[PDB]
């Protein structure tokens, strides 16, 4: 039962963080995946031979299933935020589930696009990616539904916001443009990750913010966050090995387009990635 | 734990009604609550005797309450049907929840520029309307985590969408327009209930899809969503009559536009 509503009693809390946080995803959040031309993307991919088609696909992989996980299990910390009356986090949630949406419409458009609708892509999500995105994010966020304590709340927003999106989709997105940027491919792709990492941003903030709420009431849990971090890192490094030498046994797209592809400067991203996000919280 | 991804496997059904109705969503949602001017409605409501000034407040009571419960209130359904699979349902659905928390946002942003903000409008909510909105609305959907049977999904589509949002929003966007576009107060307002009208539109277009493919597996449905239905009127028309006693304007038709919604949404689903 609803015992009262705050848009009846009183207003919206005007200058809440996640308030304005909501304002402005609205502002900046208006693409459309839709509207993008995937037209000359189809015509690259199609000029590839199979052995560059490839190149490509375990990246795409690990994002669809990524943005698609992101979009189920972001519903049970609405859900949690909500039962504790959070009435402006529910109002971002709102604009976050909806990026989220748009951001699996826009990696589906493109399979569909390029002609790769009807390939089954799960044979590049090895174990260390399941552990993360089959299991451990939707155990997290699960958890929220029978266990809303700081605890939970710390540990889903660390597995959520800081490894999945902080760590993962960002250097996924540094990739992208090292690579398919730099040979000049896929440019509504590109421009479909030019607009997911602008909406990331605004998810990132939502996970500090989450986090760093709870660690200002205890100190203790910035320990918790650290180590939550430190839990889930092996699977990320396991992932991006895996990534890495795939990159590196199918050399040929960057044979053709003369790019020298840093698989050692991409990984050393990821670890700065993860690094960042455990500075972005701090113990008061 | 999740077993696979449609995007991966194969791609979203491109041609799934819930699909397209996210388009249009997408689409015709671009509106946004804080690009309205509420300047002059701030002017109208100060020109208002106190007697007219507590005139509007039960209406817009009605309402605050009624966008805050369908916003928090909707998770459960989003959450049951990400659970069976309907990936282009929950696409849908994400639209459906943004475009309650911006009518959240538009009435209390309403409500602040004239100046009620710090006022407890809870005083407008009669028994009637506690039952469905503070009881019989939350009950229904929260339902769904642990029973997403047939049964508890037409449940709780006929309380939201069919009554909540397809007879008593309905009608209260009627109304707005019937009292206050006929006297030219609050334009900022009455900007704001066109674009829910419009957002409206979508959300009974999702609760009838919802209720009609339950209905085509088994005709038993059909009349369980007729009894729940019944089932609420009484809380609608006491509602309604509490509302039109507060006002004494033709209220006789606004009370008979409530009756029409009703049994026009009950006609929207078929028993075949
Ligand atoms: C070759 C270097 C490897 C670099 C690491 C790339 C990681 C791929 C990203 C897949 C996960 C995407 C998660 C999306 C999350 C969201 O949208 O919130
Ligand atoms: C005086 C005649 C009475 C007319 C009926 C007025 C009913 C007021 C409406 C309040 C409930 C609004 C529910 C919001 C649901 C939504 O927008 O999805
Ligand atoms: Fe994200
Ligand atoms: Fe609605
Ligand atoms: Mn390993
Ligand atoms: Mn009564
Ligand atoms: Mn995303
Ligand atoms: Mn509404």
């Amino acid at each position: 039962h609803h015992d009262g509503f705050q848009t009846v009693k009183a207003t919206i809390d005007w200058e809440h963080p996640m308030f304005k946080l909501y304002e402005k995803a609205k502002r900046n959040g208006k693409w459309n995946p839709a509207d993008i031309d995937f037209s000359q993307d189809q015509k690259d991919f199609a000029s590839l031979t199979s052995e560059e088609k490839i190149s490509a696909l375990p990246l795409v992989a690990g994002f669809s299933a990524g943005e698609e996980a992101v979009t189920l299990d972001i519903l049970p910390m609405a859900h949690a935020l909500a039962r504790q009356g959070r009435l402006e986090d529910v109002l971002f949630l709102t604009t976050f589930m909806h990026d989220e949406a748009k951001h699996v419409e826009m990696f589906s458009r493109w399979q569909q696009a390029v002609g790769i609708g009807q390939m089954d892509l799960s044979v590049f999500h090895n174990d260390h990616y399941k552990r993360i995105f089959y299991e451990a994010l939707p155990e997290a966020m699960n958890r929220l539904y029978a266990d809303d304590s700081p605890e939970a709340v710390i540990r889903a927003a660390t597995v959520f916001n800081m490894i999945v999106e902080g760590t993962l989709a960002e250097s996924g997105y540094y990739t992208f443009r090292q690579i398919y940027k730099k040979a000049g491919l896929f440019p509504g792709l590109l421009q479909g990750i030019d607009y997911l990492n602008m909406d990331e941003g605004r998810h990132i903030q939502f996970g500090i913010y989450t986090i760093q709420r709870i660690v200002n009431e205890d100190e203790r849990y910035y320990e918790l966050f650290i180590r939550y971090m430190d839990e889930l890192w092996p699977h990320v490094i396991g992932y991006v090995d895996y990534l890495t030498e795939l990159g590196k046994r199918q050399q040929q797209l960057a044979r053709t387009y003369a790019l020298e592809i840093d698989y050692d400067l991409l990984r050393h991203y990821v670890i700065k990635q993860f690094n960042l996000r455990k500075k972005q919280i701090s113990r008061t």
